[PDB]
């Protein structure tokens, strides 16, 4: 029916389309700010705040882990898939430097910890890109979606 379809359309935007927008604009804003913090720890000089702050940024890590893991579950077929594995090889990627950078802080401090990060910057780069260009997906599925919507629709004005 034309009335059915409105509803699956709509609750696949509802229930499937804006929770994958609202999931990947929420990770890549924690990615983002997680990614600062680890900038942030660079003018630390008490070591135990150090630590603190490493110990809360590997928590964030993790946590963006989880949801791109469980975000990973979700992806249909076809360009997202396909966006979101190479995602999450530069998501590896980067948390195998993280997980450098991290060491050195902790062991030989700020100054070398710092080079990591900065030469680094195409891992970084890599993984930022493979957000945009999922949500660039998700956008379009968004409008996609609203158009599908609005479409079936129409059967309401006849
Ligand atoms: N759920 C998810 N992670 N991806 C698919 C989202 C867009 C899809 N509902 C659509 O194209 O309508």
């Amino acid at each position: 029916s034309e009335l059915d379809k409105i509803q699956s359309e709509l609750l696949n935007y509802t229930d499937d389309t804006l929770p994958a927008m609202e999931n990947v604009d929420a990770i890549k804003d924690k990615m983002s700010y997680w990614r600062r913090t680890q900038f942030a720890v660079l003018p630390m000089k008490d070591e135990a705040q150090i630590r603190q702050t490493i110990e809360r940024n590997n928590r964030v890590q993790a946590e963006i882990n989880d949801s791109l893991v469980a975000y990973g579950k979700t992806v249909w077929p076809g360009e997202e898939e396909q966006t979101f594995k190479r995602l999450m090889g530069n998501w590896n990627a980067y948390t195998a430097v993280t997980d450098q950078f991290n060491q050195t802080l902790l062991t030989q401090g700020a100054d070398d910890a710092y080079p990591i990060l900065a030469n680094s910057l195409s891992t970084f780069e890599a993984l930022e890109s493979d957000f945009t260009l999922l949500i660039g997906i998700l956008h379009q599925a968004m409008d996609s979606n609203k158009v599908q919507i609005l479409s079936s629709v129409k059967t309401l004005n006849s």
